[PDB]
């Protein structure tokens, strides 16, 4: 019933993601010199370094807010890809399955801790 435990759990999950080869296209902001039309398609850029910085600055109040920004990385890849068979989109799909399998328990434990506090 530890209400603060999600923060270290999210830091450790981001460490695993940065070790995965599939995260390489998503670690830093998409390079606008390599992809000059990117901001004609994508309104709100997001990347894992920005998520980690926001966490470490104390600017997430809940793991749900972190989960919204990581899901934006994946939805931006799906909206920008020219093919649902592309290399970089195929990487985003595998990474999203890994993220979703690991974030599940973080969110369940946090919500359980809040309910116990409110009891
Ligand atoms: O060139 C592609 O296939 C492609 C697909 C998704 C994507 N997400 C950020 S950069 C990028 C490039």
């Amino acid at each position: 019933y530890d209400i603060q435990a999600w923060k270290k759990q999210c830091e450790e999950l981001l460490n695993l993601i940065f070790q995965c080869e599939d995260s390489e296209p998503f670690r830093q902001p998409v390079d606008l010199l390599e992809y000059p039309d990117y901001r004609d398609i994508i309104d709100t850029p997001m990347d894992f370094a920005t998520v980690r910085e926001t966490l470490e600055a104390g600017n997430y109040e809940s793991p749900m807010e972190l989960c919204k920004d990581v899901r934006l990385i994946f939805s931006n890849s799906k909206a920008y890809t020219p093919s649902k068979r592309s290399r970089i989109y195929s990487m985003s799909l595998r990474l999203s399955a890994f993220f979703e399998e690991h974030i599940s328990s973080v969110l369940s434990d946090y919500k359980s801790a809040l309910r116990f506090h409110k009891r």
